[PDB]
């Protein structure tokens, strides 16, 4: 394998950066940690534009639909970006669910969702029907969906169960981040962790949309034509961000301001574990700016 | 290896049970189902103890103590019990935090609980201090335990990862029981999903007390003499019960009146996964009563 960690820096990085067509970023941990934007982001992005590299950001965050997703962006300082740049887990949760729910299209299943209102109102907007909406004048469940929850509990997952015995009833998760880093340096569970206990409690594998699953890739490729051999690769969680661009077949770069540390990333590659190695590491995405 | 899942019935179960000092249940699933006892159970408990052979408890069921478990049994039609036969994973669960709890004996540590009241009266009976209880004119939490949580949350799966975030902070599970089926044909949770949950959030991994650990033989062995090789274990669930027995060296009979299905026996075997094949089984145990 070719990925062997290289820190990306000089000749390189020019060469690099030249080459590649478009950049697609993972938003937390990569751009901005908690409050705080990572200094010289923002005028990456402003160069990476004035050199006709398109952008992209690719986020397993399920919390916010996409309206306030993009005010996300803002509020941390990354100006016009276009909400059409921005992919969510909730966003291709939804596509999902609307190309695979089973059942008639004429009276349509519905989805029990494990999340909160932001996930909810994406679902919506997909044209998808959710359980516990007003009823007609109640919809069989065809599909459970598990996302960040912050009000899970036990009842929760019982009926979860009980939607699940119908072996036709889908099971989907936006992610499996297990947990999160807060800016506070406690963790949050993360969407993973209640899946492990839904797929536990019903005996039921779900299907994951979120990296490092290649969904999210042929959502992006739905919108936007990007060939995969000339797009960059940027995330901070060598599990999640950088096996997701190897099976998406592009150049994977790791930025340390987030989860993974390089020591990890080189102990992958001691290992042979080469699909979690990435080609290359900035200490920061601020390092790619000169190479443009 | 010897484990055939052979059906014991006429000779061989007349030598089988001959030869055994003493038989080790579980409950659910093998003498009642639900509000139901199997029947034929009380008459070999009484045949049992009329033959001089032992008759003990082993249930992953962390709902109740001790007390309540003894009255459970008499409830379903199961006479001249005395407590100190039942076995639980909240009793050996108590046990081992006593046995493993961290810190001085001085201002001892706290448990944190996520379990019912059954559970938490179990633990303090064993002198263990609980996080949440009343404070002195807040105790370091040195454990976390994973029982059977109806009130399972997002809060309390977090609030256990901040404790957990302590490396020398114990992680415990009652038992890794994934589901149960209800007698109203449906399934709940069990304890291995929201140790599942914990598990993936936290990144530790449990220690488990319950079957198909050996821990609960060990904690039998303390008050009772028992020969594993002249012991029967008698369980419904082949990756709980079987198991069990085959990890302590006791010879397995599968009862097919709970949770396990012969098919899945015979399907292990031919897999040669020989640590999951019963040695015998039995449709019911009222079965084994006419080898005595
Ligand atoms: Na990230
Ligand atoms: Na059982």
């Amino acid at each position: 394998s070719l990925a062997r960690c290289e820190r990306l820096r000089g000749a390189a990085l020019r060469d690099v950066l030249g080459r590649a067509q478009g950049v697609l970023f993972d938003c937390d941990g990569v751009l901005w940690n908690g409050e705080r934007a990572v200094p010289g982001a923002p005028e990456l992005l402003e160069r990476l534009a004035r050199a006709g590299k398109a952008a992209l950001f690719v986020s397993n965050n399920s919390r916010r639909a996409r309206p306030e997703l993009a005010l996300r962006f803002a509020r941390l300082g990354f100006g016009g970006l276009r909400a059409e740049q921005l992919f969510s887990s909730a966003l291709c949760a939804a596509r999902l669910l609307r190309q695979r729910l089973p059942g008639p299209p004429d009276a349509p299943g519905a989805v029990f969702v494990l999340g909160g209102e932001g996930l909810r109102a994406e679902l919506r907007a997909a044209g998808l029907r959710l359980a516990g909406d007003p009823s007609a004048g109640a919809p069989r469940v065809r599909a459970v969906l598990v996302g960040y929850d912050e009000h899970f509990s036990f009842a929760k997952l019982r009926e979860a169960c009980a939607h699940l015995r119908d072996p036709e009833c889908l099971l989907v998760a936006t992610d499996r981040d297990p947990w999160h880093p807060l800016s506070d340096g406690s963790r949050t569970p993360g969407t993973g962790s209640l899946a492990a206990a839904v797929e536990t409690a019903s005996g039921r594998q779900a299907l994951v949309v979120g990296k490092p699953s290649p969904y999210m890739f042929e959502c992006i490729t739905e919108n936007f034509s990007i060939d995969p051999a000339r797009t960059l690769m940027v995330g901070d969680r060598l599990e999640t961000d950088i096996l997701f661009g190897h099976r998406c077949g592009m150049t994977t770069v790791l930025t340390l301001t987030g989860v993974s540390r390089l020591e990890e990333a080189q102990a992958y590659l001691a290992a042979g574990q080469h699909d979690l190695v990435p080609h290359y590491y900035v200490e920061s995405i601020a390092d790619l700016t000169e190479g443009l």
